[PDB]
């Protein structure tokens, strides 16, 4: 029969879909949420075999074990096991593109296991297996009997097993096939896996049974009343002793309860269900859910006989809350959203595509800690527990079908195909029959990336009419389409269009207000997180705050898709695109989230927690303004800590209790703050502390933080004069400078500094040039599978091939110090790029200031900066600076960082950014500490064992070695980073160094 | 695999639907719409044997013919050729409904085919075998080797045979199922049958070929100017050098062409479809099409090299036309609709479910010459050729998918159940595929009676999007759902509504204007012409025309769904349910027609045709208003003909040319009227004939009519005293009154005439008694599936109308100067209650006249009567029957506007109206004098004269078994109950036709000629 080709064989012998169910024989379990022991887990060892394609597969292997299998744990993705090798494609379909077929060598994986089954389950009632996720469509057999077949391998697949199971031993043999015709609709940009990848359980119950339940909540126009309306639907003999109880309990304590036998009101002119029941209880003052507040209810539906026989009780929790689009916003109980999201796929560096509740409990904190409120489950609906943790840790979810055919050319191919719009139709409706009781998803999603097709229209209908609380949105063919409720563009810039013929990108701002458009806009995708980026997030929440429709986002995304690999010795190394033998593939842009994938966080992640901080604020005089985001909770749980600081010098602070309610303000007025004891900037660090812990933070947790330059009282004193003069000694190769125990040497034919010494320690590797290059960042590289990205033109315009040529270098005594000129000019083919001249004074302090005016050609590319660079000798271990910080900051990716004096190990000064490139930059520092040296004036730095050349020339993190000594990047000027998009120029006009001419002055001395 | 019961599996191997092809390899012949040597039909002589199971089905017969087959023509139903009884279950499904398994007893069609395939069919190209219905589902087979299988009976199923065939013989084998999971939802009221009853063709295609081709025609504000576009789609290897051509011709002359290379406009971020084109075409001034002037142009889509070389070609007809919904109105080429329609089912009572062209053109003639403009496809896409007859004759079509699941309950479980949706999405999607370059199809319906589920509301919105040209419409789930962009409901009454919960059928006028609703309301049936009906027809079309946003209705239905039969003696008779030992069954539900199975109308049609006439008048004066209903056409076939007579005798008449615009009026000048020398009443009558014939009527057609009455003169001049005296003669048990040759005799303790002479022959063989009863129609009896208390039969029945029985209280005679006077006075009783009471008195005169006074009573508290008449049998029957009074067919109180005063006078049997089931008909109403034989009879009456007492037609289920009685049956009635009809499952007949006055009175005289 060849199902896996043929989209109009999705399954063969599935059972219905709905809402999680656990068959408790016990209410009060049910109530509780305990384990229920009608409900097992197949979970473990399991033995499996790999063929190269379903024919290869023996006939025996149906009866019995083949010896040549292994025992290997399930769930996993067997790729993680080392069987076949796991591809990473963006868009480009990893199988020929010839609908429905598949290749013909298809890797195999035959999954078996024998367990026991108790004569007490086969006596009476139905039992079933469930297997949770299956990728890609599979064949199930049961004691040498097939069972069915499954497709869409992100839903649950169930089959009754009562008919084929006996007392004790059994055997299941499932045939899972790695390419199917369902693969045409998961082209999502991900590595491509296959295996039994989520729970396997059986489920007991009864004849007469719950087959499904819906919850809705309705509230009156304050929302200080509601109704809980739950329909409840039987399978098995309808008889009127019959009954069904619906309680809804709010802790321990029962809020309501109803009870009616079964018989649904009237439908049309056949009648109504007789096998379903609608019970309605009030619910007065209900504690309203949201991702400020999870408060929730338990939904406990228990069916029984009149006598008080229970049969069964099925139950979820209940978060009483409304979604609604209205006037053009997206409101939450009446509020307008403000969405501080972020996509997240399922992604384990060691397990795949296997989710563990430890690893997503740790998500969720490290998302609540940083500020978010909002999930995409792109592209796909995820693994069960997802929902619940959501449900009760309180995210805001967008539940998405399985469905991307991203490689299809044009990209609706199939989404406009009649003939695929039952397979279509299964992976959103049974998405929706799962999924629909849980209070943290808010809105629906039709898929990803598969254009606009009809299919689209009729699927969007289906779920507003099944489904009326929740929005749909989708964004293929061009964000704005009739099958989305809301604008959900991906990429789009805040002030720039991007006029694509068909499906543009307009500016946000301008997108809410073209003629005609009334819809709130929520980008899909947004900031693409790859490498060293998030430069211009700032852009975007100021636009998110001052329009009303323009309701926030998802950041694209939370985690890097790396694998784990060891090298020769056995040492665990990060994967990408390629690194198994894959091809093609697409190399690091598998790479794209917040945080690495151990979770640990990138620089990136701070900035995002600072702009989607829940307290604004604004200083007048002495007076703090503090305003609360929040749109339904007081801030119960934080204090405000002040602090002033004098060039980094602790002056003063304070605490203030805060106590806003939502939407609301606070004043505070600071002390009296009394005359510094020197010159310099005085500046007001103010932090929201949370004292207590709670579900998602440990107690002290940092919600907010916020900074202002206070008075600044100029240096207007001199320096007390030198107690010697420097000398120089001129020679054809040299001008050699003497100052007490130090000396500095320019090199005459060159023109640079090329040595320096302290007592008898020279301490430079390599000698002080011009910098005007970086190793370039993924967003400067511009390749998502574009000679306008900004690494195409620097090569083009021979900047990395640049060589300087000595215009001048001169020789000056004055009557404290010596004063070296130098001129350069860089060249390529004829072509001069850059001109730096420079003076370097050095006086009898031992000080050696320099002075740069760099002039850049207005028709070379802008270059990504202007400094200078230098190896030091020296490997010291602390990096001290007067600054901003702590972490990495770049010009257009720096409001989380604060000016204060930091204080790291030299490390901390790398990224290790996965796919390596410049990194570690910190930008408006004004003092620079390492080893002896100290480095004064305003510019922006790194410093590293890594040169630019090592990182620009190294495509994995674990191929890096320290140089000898420690390489120094001073910049005057650094361009900004970018991220819009990493697969074209992305990087705004005010970050770029377009001005011509730059000039910057550096004071080296030592300590 | 058991596909048959699996609602996942509608099809293996099948290809995709599309518009109809013929790959034409000459582009004249694709032009001119002639035959293609590149489609073959299949249709003749096959192999076919009968199994109870597709388990019973030998292997031997994939291989080689069963010796125990029959040769039987295809297409045909098997039902039809007496191998298993066809089904006729209206709402009840006829399996147990146990949803997706059907019965494993599960007749089995086995059909085969030996034929040939020319070697130039397989040396390149692609053969494939198309099956235009297969009911219900079934298996192919070619030379042996399994090809796929298909679902939906309604929809052509193909298949590429290609890599099956040989040069020479082959074989094909067709296991056809009659259950089905698709039978789920094919529940329509009608027989259930099965077979291969649609053609079956090959088509030889090239292998780069036209896949697809959809043509639209959008046009200015004023249709003065129009763009046609041709999306054309290929299948095939993409090539520079290949081109598409479309070609629009009007006749002979070509006016318009374009030509380009394959590759679409950018759609999306990965591009647009490279195996497309759209070809853009200018059209200035086009001939618009309508029902009206079905004006038509011809599309030619070239598949070509860049050469000049032609690949095939592919055509259809273009009718330029726009419809829209705008400010609640339906408008086609921007004006209002006023839908004259009617459900068609395919139905021939030989053939069963199988079409051929002679019917179809039979149809469409007698509807167009019966002034209906639209038709609807009842319930699921029709043979192909009705579309392009739609098309050129002109016939507004509502093309409904094959989706009607009636049989549920509730009516909604299967549509509203996600795992069905993608059955029910292909019974929508590939009509839509295959229809939707039809003109004629103005509204897609997704379906019948299957309530209102989410799987309707996703089809609703996946066809707007795909086909902006056409509104949506479907009834189920009350009528007004967001399924629907238009209210269409079936038998909502025009003042009256019938609160029903959930799903109210509310009063039509109402119904537009509840708060909020906006859209326009055509009912989707109504007028249920069950037997003798259509009483109150007159109504909704008052209606329709008083209110813009009502814009019409189908009628339902068209024909009635009878069978032949043939008794001991080889004559046919026409059957219902249950004649075929079908059980359970609906008995007589399936005919509800306008016509009789044989094309023969009913009386009802012609009521149908004058209420839908075009043209509508006025009187004042001399003066006669003429308007036109037309929207597009000017009156340029018609002649006005108006005619004035005196009591029947014409005095003056005359003619006059129409010539009104659209919408337009004309006055027309009547001459002096000349005075009239006779009391009596003047009447006017206006005709509206087509002097040239069409291509759907015949020379003289009479369109439309209309009468009035004009001045009366009172007769105000006496008698004329009386030659004798008649002579009473008084006996203990009867008197007698002579008076020439003529006696009369009244029994006394009857209390009615018994007898009469005329010389010494008797004329009556039963008493003239009164009579309160009529054998009841259908719609008296209520019946769909169930008994109605409130059912008009029942409430007679338990009131004791048909037992009671006359008790006299008075009888005398008196002599009067000039003539002898009887008085009678009678009770009818039931349980000792006095249901009426019934005064006469009968006065005979020296003229031989007998007058007749009756002044009845009728208790307040028993239901309304189905008359107040006499009846009698007489001893003789003569040849004609001559009346002044409305005709010349049937006629009753709600149901008398087509009929006309006049002179009129037929054969007896044309007095008889030969409904299949039997009851009272041949009334004609209004009558002031009635001849038969020797008699005449005066008055303001209603009568009907037959073979056929009261009592045999209500005591028989079949035409075909009543027997002429001795003598002539004559019901004479001063007041007949109306028919009704509305709905004829519950009491339809409006207040105003119920006889509940409780006092009547009558006069008659009855008299020799
Ligand atoms: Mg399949
Ligand atoms: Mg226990
Ligand atoms: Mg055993
Ligand atoms: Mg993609
Ligand atoms: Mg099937
Ligand atoms: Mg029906
Ligand atoms: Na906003
Ligand atoms: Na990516
Ligand atoms: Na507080
Ligand atoms: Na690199
Ligand atoms: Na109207
Ligand atoms: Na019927
Ligand atoms: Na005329
Ligand atoms: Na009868």
């Amino acid at each position: 029969r060849r199902d896996w080709e043929n989209p109009g064989v999705t399954q063969l012998n599935r059972l219905a879909a709905h809402p999680p169910f656990a068959s408790w024989r016990n209410s009060e379990e049910a109530r509780t949420d305990r384990p229920s022991q009608q409900l097992r887990s197949l979970n473990g060892e399991w033995r499996f075999a790999w063929f190269p394609a379903p024919e290869a597969v023996p006939e025996s292997w149906l009866e019995c074990d083949l010896p040549e299998a292994d025992t290997v744990v399930v769930p996993s993705n067997w790729q993680m096991h080392g069987y076949d090798a796991p591809i990473y494609t963006n868009v480009t379909y990893p199988i020929t593109v010839n609908p429905p077929f598949v290749p013909t060598e298809n890797p195999t994986g035959c999954y078996s296991l024998t367990f026991n089954v108790d004569e007490s389950w086969l006596q009476e009632g139905q039992t079933r297996i469930i297997f949770d996720g299956v990728n890609s469509a599979f064949h199930l057999w049961c004691n040498g009997r097939w069972v069915g077949y499954g497709q869409d391998s992100r839903l649950p697949s169930e089959f009754d097993l009562s008919a084929f199971l006996r007392a004790g031993e059994n055997r299941l043999a499932v045939m899972v096939l790695r390419w199917s015709d369902g693969s045409y609709l998961e082209d999502q940009d991900m590595w491509r896996m296959s295996g039994i990848f989520r729970d396997v359980s059986l489920l007991h119950k009864p004849t007469t049974q719950i087959s499904d339940f819906h919850v809705a909540t309705r509230f009156n126009d304050d929302f200080s009343r509601a109704v809980l309306e739950a329909e409840v639907q039987m399978c098995g003999e309808l008889r009127d002793y019959l009954r069904v109880t619906v309680s809804l309990w709010q802790g321990e304590t029962q809020v309501a309860s109803g009870t009616a036998p079964f018989g649904g009101e009237i439908i049309d002119e056949r009648g109504g269900y007789a096998d379903r029941v609608t019970l309605r209880l009030n619910v007065e003052n209900p504690k309203l859910w949201s991702a400020e507040i999870p408060n929730l209810y338990r939904a406990v539906v228990e069916l029984h006989t009149a006598d008080g026989t229970l049969i069964e009780a099925e139950a979820c929790d209940v978060g009483f809350r409304e979604v609604r689009i209205e006037n053009g916003l997206l409101l939450l109980n009446g509020k307008p959203l403000l969405i501080r999201g972020v996509n997240r796929h399922e992604h384990h560096p060691l397990h795949g595509q296997v989710m563990d509740e430890q690893t997503m409990v740790q998500d969720i904190l490290l998302m609540k800690q940083n500020n978010f409120n909002a999930v995409r489950c792109s592209h796909y609906p995820n693994h069960p527990l997802w929902y619940t943790l959501c449900d009760r840790y309180g995210l805001y979810v967008v539940d998405e079908a399985n469905i991307e055919t991203h490689g299809m050319v044009p990209m609706n191919r199939l989404t406009d195909d009649p003939r695929w719009l039952p397979a279509m139709s299964e992976r959103v409706t049974r998405m929706v029959q799962r999924d629909r009781n849980h209070p943290s998803v808010i809105i629906w999603s039709l898929g990803n990336e598969s254009g606009h097709g009809a299919n689209h229209d009729a699927l969007y209908r289906w779920i507003k009419s099944v489904d009326p609380s929740r929005p749909v949105q989708y964004e293929g063919g061009g964000a704005d389409t009739t099958a989305t409720d809301i604008i959900c563009p991906m990429y789009a810039r805040v002030d720039e269009d991007q006029p694509f013929p068909a499906v543009p990108k307009w500016s946000i701002k301008k997108w809410l207000s073209l003629p005609g458009e009334t819809r709130p806009l929520i980008l899909c995708e947004y900031a693409h997180a790859m490498g060293n980026s998030l430069g211009g997030f700032a852009k975007y929440w100021q636009a998110f705050r001052q329009y009303p429709r323009l309701q926030g986002g998802f950041v694209w995304d939370w985690v890097d898709q790396s694998l784990i690999k060891y090298d020769e010795n056995g040492n665990p190394w990060s994967a990408y695109g390629g690194d198994f033998g894959d091809t093609p593939n697409d190399r690091q842009f598998c790479m794209n989230g917040l945080v690495f994938a151990d979770r640990t966080p990138h620089p990136a992640l701070t900035e995002a927690k600072h702009q989607q901080q829940f307290f604004q604020f604004r200083l007048s005089g002495q007076t703090i303004e503090v305003t609360s985001e929040y749109l339904f909770r007081h801030s119960d749980n934080e204090l405000l800590h002040w602090m002033v600081a004098l060039d980094g010098k602790p002056l003063a602070s304070g605490e203030v209790p805060l106590d806003v309610a939502p939407q609301g303000k606070q004043l505070i007025e600071l002390p009296e703050l009394p005359q510094p004891e020197s010159a310099g900037q005085l500046w007001l660090t103010v932090r929201v502390v949370q004292p207590n812990a709670t579900a998602w933070s440990e107690a002290g947790h940092i919600s907010a933080w916020q900074q202002w330059r206070l008075a600044e009282n100029l240096s207007v004193t001199l320096p007390a004069a030198s107690h010697a003069i420097p000398h120089l000694t001129t020679s054809e190769m040299d001008f050699c400078i003497e100052l007490g125990n130090k000396r500095w040497q320019f090199n005459r034919q060159s023109g640079f500094l090329s040595q320096m010494w302290i007592g008898d320690k020279k301490q430079l590797l390599t000698p002080l040039r011009d910098q005007f290059t970086r190793a370039p960042l993924d967003n400067d590289i511009a390749v998502s599978e574009d000679p306008n990205a900004w690494v195409e033109r620097w090569k083009a315009a021979g900047h990395y091939q640049a060589e300087a040529a000595l215009l001048q270098c001169t020789a000056d005594t004055l009557a404290d110090a010596v004063l070296i000129t130098t001129a350069h000019a860089w060249q390529h083919q004829g072509k001069t790029l850059f001109i730096s001249r420079k003076t370097y004074r050095i006086d009898g302090s031992g000080q050696m200031a320099i002075t740069v005016d760099v002039e850049v050609a207005s028709d070379t590319p802008h270059p990504a900066r202007i400094g200078l660079n230098c190896q030091l000798a020296q490997v010291a271990e602390r990096v001290n600076w007067l600054g901003l910080g702590p972490q990495e900051n770049y010009p257009d990716r720096l409001t989380a960082a604060c000016f204060d004096r930091w204080d790291l190990p030299l490390s901390d000064m790398y990224t290790p950014y996965v796919f390596p490139s410049e990194n570690g930059l910190r930008c408006g520092t004004r003092e620079l500490n390492y080893g002896p040296h100290q480095w004064r004036g305003d510019f922006q730095f790194n410093i590293s064992r890594y040169s630019q050349q090592q990182l620009m020339e190294t495509s994995h993190r674990h191929l890096l070695h320290a140089e000898e000594g420690t390489w120094l990047n001073i910049d005057g000027f650094h361009m900004g980073i970018g991220g819009d998009d990493s697969w074209s120029p992305s990087v705004s006009a005010e970050f770029q160094l377009s001005a011509g001419r730059y000039h910057y002055q550096l004071v080296w001395c030592q300590k």
